């Protein structure tokens, strides 16, 4: 029984020497890494032919519709004067009724199929305002029933021109229309061009009642098989059995070994109790962490097959499926590292540093979090750095790291004439944030893992 | 009396072993932690509300009223010919005639009220001169008497084209007008609108005598509660009152401990005596904080429902207030992992070093003091990031961060041709800043903590 | 025999003191450090000038041929509809024809030589489109021939008016030409100015088929003697043939040296048998640097001296040549300090830690790899850093070292609404991407050079 | 004698103490602390009115006189076409012409004094080309005598028109002209306004031939009393006395205490005689510093009385002399925390440390200078970071503290296509020079810097 423990426990040099067993698992591992790294690049070229596609259309569409555009302007894109509204709406629907005879690329419209769109109408033009609107500031008065309603023009493709705005209680406008195109530039990755359906949304957005009036552009894309397509005289699908069949060998072998490893345990305890943590010592966390790569690879594989086949369009899961499973391939060979100390230095140092980490994690999370939504509210206003929780979170972290510290003190410069409390508010949260965080927490954060390799050393 | 003692400084696990005590402490921190963050974020939607309407405001008039005015350009707006001073200043005036013709926001007149408005009038615009001005470099001579006259002229909202500029004395051009509108914004969040008053000031700065002068605007915002408004159909105060009841109550049970640990005290130096930073044991500065804590979130919240109720206009201290008292609600709960050493390292290891860190700062700070001082005066009509002593105290921080090194280097290359002795004087400042606090000072700052910790360890 | 091998490894003073040994070794390196900095600074105006000339005709052509281009837009620069791409396309044709009368600088047309161009004619004008290519996305149907059709029009210096293009399915248009040149700037520098040969391309690319057209414009720089060229009144000669016999003479001595080492190695084993690792112990590795160096240095200087004749053109490969040796040849001095402990810290500490640093490197790389691949695939699309692999590299790498961090993180900002699923899988990749590799990974490599100066302190 | 030195050795406290010594000079420097500070803040508003009104000049004069010019244009402002360049050459000459009536400064002409100005000329407008200059690209043909030849047309202030540039041989174009303007804004700091002379040169740079012709602006400015001028009813003298006063008061102390600690050596060094780096023990360094910070005040208080004075004009010398006195007083004052231990760990690890840091840097800078001459001539031509051998260093050194990492990959990215064998050689420079200097000698730097701090420990 010890023998046969102590041989569970060997490496698979001295598995090889005591039985002579070939290491089969190793060489798969080796295979595993070729082929599903191949397999993710291979897929990679599809990926980036849909993204491409979508995004060049949408800016596109951007210089086409939105009068005066000019690239690096979404953001502050907006219009000022009436004059200068009514003429980005009459432009962008005069483009619509254009696009045949001037655009570059070929589109063709799509009418009705239900709301916002009438039967047999290509472009919708709608005005949203407050159902009762009276606004007199020069009494400070207003009688408001804040019901929207809306009120909505339909164009047919080849009197929209007698649009009158409610300016006074007008909460926004939009223009919604659907193109279709064809992704032709799948072509030379030897696939049949897909059909796109994009649906165009521009707003011009009045809900601050500000006097700036932000104009935008938004695309969503639907993905359909071409009816009967033809290509003159047009291997992936080997390649992905391969790579299905490798990793159904490897999560077999895995398995096996797991059995094997419970029922030793399961002998090693009944044994012990005739004569929990300790029992989790049979569990080859590395063998988890290979049947959880498997399974990720394979549902990829899947995923991938499906979307080459036209049977599904989720190209972002599959990329993370496949992208997941690529790492957590690359990671596991670091298994057969562990036998020799000489190269098992980082993985020792983790298993003596992670729990007392966790811990020290613990009472850094509650200071970590105080300073996340106090800054988030009370900066975000007024620094672009601090909009939403995750920007706050994602600027701390930074700023932890010694990075992009001056432009975020430089952003509440401006304040320091409007806003002199703000600012002096801004001054002590970020000094006394940075103090903190790099000079103490992060100090015994890292002599944590230090002490640790100490010990291990 | 050993015992009382002992059970006053033990654990609330270990107080309800030997007592049964109910934690109720405990649960009172867990429920102000989720009702402070809750309420912070719920005040943060008005006063984004407020922020955004004075901002966006703000914007749209500097693309009224400034000739040519693009975003971004703020810094450099300025006129260079009087024929371009003439029509920036006319086309201000003839936009602030046309507004109700041509603006997206709905906006009112303010006539009369003070200086330097007339009765009646809107619109001041006004032009600032030395009394006596002759100049003549022909000659190198000059006659000045630079007591300053103003001029102004009066427009009424619907003779100013006849205005004159005396440019050889001129020190400034600035006009000042006040428009009325109604922040509708606020529906969105079941608020009444407020009446928000703009004061505007567009300057034309000339104190130079530069041949450029820039043109700048600015607002001033002042709320109000509109006169008997009316929303059709139109709880926050119940949760204000839950916080104010929370934090009550957690302060007199603060209070009730300082008091038991204060009469501990008296008798354990009274029993000494018969048988100060001693004294300083029984005082548990964690509830001293949450009283100062708890004093805040009160404040917060009275001030917050002023402002719900439209007593109170000041948002920003309000959300100083609140975010403050957040942050020390989050950090309170850390009292509790102090009786656990496995969780009490950064509190221990900064008990340990505080003082050893203080006394290095006393030494360190005036050299950081001097190089302050240095920097500001020598580089900062040069320098970009040294213009004042708060910008220069940031950057110094941040290049001992090893932050935007690089371009404060860069930034004095213009000046290799012009200003040679500057740019050597410069290299040797930053080279020696960056190398005795970056090498030298912060390592021992950081070697300090690290032998409190391996001292506590 | 044992004296002989001390004296062998005795140092340069020692040896002078025991034999009055000359050093005539350090002179020669220190006199190469000087020569061989100095022959360089010299080759770089050359090299300079070179570069200088391509870079600043090329941006001429930019500015003369494109019309509407400006600086900084060659990454955006773009056409969007028909009679954009007809006007960019006419104006860069128009604007070859009228070169000699508008350019600044003076070009020659050049004619025929082959493919695009036919005999006599200087622009050829390619439009190349698939063979047969259907596209009717109104009814989701298309019939392609995917071969590529090329017609070209050609142009002779001084119809193309009547080019038509098939934009449903054109793929691209290329305009190409050349142009020659003199360099005249040479003649500040005292050498006779080359004759260029640019050859300019013109590319409005459509293989994306989005509507967008991308338009850019490159040139390849080639360079000849000019025939009989005559400079009125018109030594680097002798300066590279002293560098070339110092390299040469320390060359010998060190061929001499590493075979007086290889000799005493020979005796001492012979010996050892009589009564590998160990092998290599008389082998001076700082001879054999020296010996690469000046085999570097004077493949170098031989290529200079062909530049120079005008027998070579090979600007790059000599200046990397050239660079690389001035690098070793200041690296190698420090073996003269090997010998003092107190000099010798880095080198010690070094050849104490390479081993170990090695062996762990061995283990962080597969982490590194599978990172550098899953955001390269799944991040790419998305992500201006992630766009190659050596870019993505490259990003990973600076993060690292806490350089450029929140522009990593906000670069995804914008996809947290369009794709928010790669949004969350980017925040979980950053976030453990930098924690593991900034205070695990980077802390125990920094920790094992610190203990190998902790063991040779 | 032995209680003598150890007296001679005791602190403030323990002297007083001793002897009841007064320490006078401990308040001597906090008053100077306090009075140098003042006196150098103060001299600050004169040495920014001085810089603001230059560059503010020197900004308009780019407005006026270069045609289509736009702040941030500097860099890459040019000309592509024979129409532009004479139409910018013409502009400018307008421009100067017609001053008077359309700039918002006041001008006047300077005439005459000089070359390039003829006798009653204010304008001089010079071409430089090749004496003779025959370039046959086409014939691949030149005959050149590059001896330039300079032909200079003079306008007066109120045939230009006619001027004739030989394209194919032309040097540059230079505009010269001086304009005389008086700094009024002086008045806001209670002095008498100097009187300004600009020298402006307009270059229109062609040496590189290359088909783009750059376009700058530059001015000098000299600095002139007004003649017999007059402000109106028009103390910094006083407080400059109080300066000069306080520092020759504490140079005195500092001499005096000197000279005791050299008579107290002398007469220890002969007793031990009859019984150098110990005699480098009765030097107090501290006192040294001392004497040199008041020789630099007073030279700076002197320099600062004659530029109010309006005799001397060269207010960066004395802005420099200024801010390192005060800076080094400043740091003086560390002197007295050298006697307490808990306050002199920086000093202590300084002088423990430095030795050992020297030699180690010995070995380092041939290193660092390898890397700097090879990165200056290889990747200079293509890298905007490596143009000159500071920016060189300046890059390097960011790179060693890890700021501006990505930035410096990326822009080598470009060069790629073009130039791969650049590309690649600059991935192996920079990814070698950051492993090699921040993992390597970074840490060894700072480990004898924690070991020194750890033997005073
Ligand atoms: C009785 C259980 C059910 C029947 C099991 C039958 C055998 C089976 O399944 O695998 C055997 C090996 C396993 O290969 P592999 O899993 O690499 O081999 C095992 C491991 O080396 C294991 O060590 P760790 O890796 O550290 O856990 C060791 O303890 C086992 O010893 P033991 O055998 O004495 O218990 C080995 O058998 O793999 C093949 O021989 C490939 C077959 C396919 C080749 C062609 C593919 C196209
Ligand atoms: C090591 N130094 C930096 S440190 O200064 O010592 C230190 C140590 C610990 C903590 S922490 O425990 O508060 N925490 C905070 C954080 C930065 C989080 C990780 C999760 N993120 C997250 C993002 C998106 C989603 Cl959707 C959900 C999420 F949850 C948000 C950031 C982090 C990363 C790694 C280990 C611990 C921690 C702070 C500072
Ligand atoms: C730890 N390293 C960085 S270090 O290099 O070791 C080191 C150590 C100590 C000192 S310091 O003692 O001079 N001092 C300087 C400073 C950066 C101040 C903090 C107050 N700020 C402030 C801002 C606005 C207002 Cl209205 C008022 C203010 F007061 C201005 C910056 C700081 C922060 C934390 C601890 C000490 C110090 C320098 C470097
Ligand atoms: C020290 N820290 C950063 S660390 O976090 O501890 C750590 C330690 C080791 C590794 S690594 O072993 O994966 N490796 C990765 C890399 C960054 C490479 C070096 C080669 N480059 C390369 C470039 C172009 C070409 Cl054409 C070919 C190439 F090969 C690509 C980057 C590197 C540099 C130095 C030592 C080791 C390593 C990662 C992190
Ligand atoms: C040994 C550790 C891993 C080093 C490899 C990381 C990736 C290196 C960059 C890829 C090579 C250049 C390919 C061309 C990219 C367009
Ligand atoms: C991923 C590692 C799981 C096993 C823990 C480490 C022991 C080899
Ligand atoms: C905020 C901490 C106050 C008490 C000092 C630390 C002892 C638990
Ligand atoms: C480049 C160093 C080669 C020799 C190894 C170090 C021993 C002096
Ligand atoms: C500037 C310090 C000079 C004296 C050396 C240190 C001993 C107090
Ligand atoms: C094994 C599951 C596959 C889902 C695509």
């Amino acid at each position: 029984l010890r023998r046969r423990l102590k041989y569970f426990f060997m490496s698979p040099c001295d598995k090889f020497r005591a039985k002579g067993r070939k290491p089969c698992k190793l060489m798969l591992q080796v295979v595993k890494i070729l082929v599903v790294t191949v397999q993710l690049i291979l897929f990679g070229l599809s990926n980036q032919l849909a993204v491409t596609f979508r995004e060049e259309n949408t800016i596109a569409f951007r210089h086409l519709f939105l009068l005066g555009y000019s690239d690096g302007a979404d953001d502050t894109f907006a219009a000022y004067t009436r004059e200068q509204l009514y003429q980005a709406i009459f432009h962008a629907v005069d483009q619509y009724l254009a696009l045949p005879d001037v655009s570059l690329g070929r589109y063709a419209y799509v009418r009705g199929g239900g709301d916002p769109w009438t039967n047999g109408s290509g472009l919708a033009l709608c005005q949203r305002y407050y159902h009762r609107g009276h606004v007199d500031p020069a009494n400070d008065t207003f009688d408001i029933d804040p019901m929207v309603v809306t009120d909505c023009i339909q164009v047919d493709p080849p009197s929209y021109k007698n649009l009158t705005l409610k300016f006074h209680k007008l909460v926004n406008v939009t223009i919604h229309f659907r193109l279709k195109t064809i992704n032709l530039q799948s072509l030379i990755n030897n696939e049949i061009p897909d059909c796109y359906t994009f649906s165009v949304l521009i707003t011009f957005d009045n809900k601050a009642h500000s006097g700036r009036i932000p104009i935008s552009l938004e695309t969503q894309a639907h993905i359909q098989e071409c009816k009967h397509p033809s290509v003159f005289q047009h291997f992936r699908l080997l390649f992905d059995v391969v790579v299905i069949l490798t990793c159904s060998l490897s999560f077999l072998l895995c398995a096996r070994s797991l059995l094997r490893g419970f029922l030793l345990q399961n002998e090693f305890v009944g044994f012990m109790w005739r004569q929990l943590w300790e029992r989790l010592e049979f569990v080859n966390g590395w063998y988890i962490l290979l049947v959880t790569s498997d399974v990720l690879t394979i549902s990829g594989t899947i995923m991938k097959i499906g979307i080459e086949a036209k049977n599904l369009a989720s190209y972002d899961v599959c990329s993370i499926l496949l992208g997941t499973s690529t790492l957590l391939v690359w990671v596991g060979v670091i298994r057969y590292l562990t036998f020799f100390h000489n190269y098992n230095i980082l993985i020792a140092t983790l298993r003596v540093a992670l729990p007392s980490v966790m811990r020290f994690c613990c009472c850094v999370a509650v200071i970590y979090l105080g300073y996340c939504f106090c800054g988030w509210i009370v900066l975000g206003p007024y620094h672009v750095k601090f909009r939403s929780l995750s920007m706050v979170s994602e600027c701390l972290f930074s700023l932890i790291n010694g990075d992009d510290m001056f432009v975020t003190f430089a952003a509440m410069q401006a304040q320091q004439g409007r806003s002199s409390l703000v600012w002096l508010f801004s001054q002590l949260y970020l000094y006394s944030f940075i103090s903190l965080f790099i000079y103490m927490v992060l100090s015994l954060f890292i002599a944590l893992i230090t002490g640790a390799y100490d010990t291990i050393k």
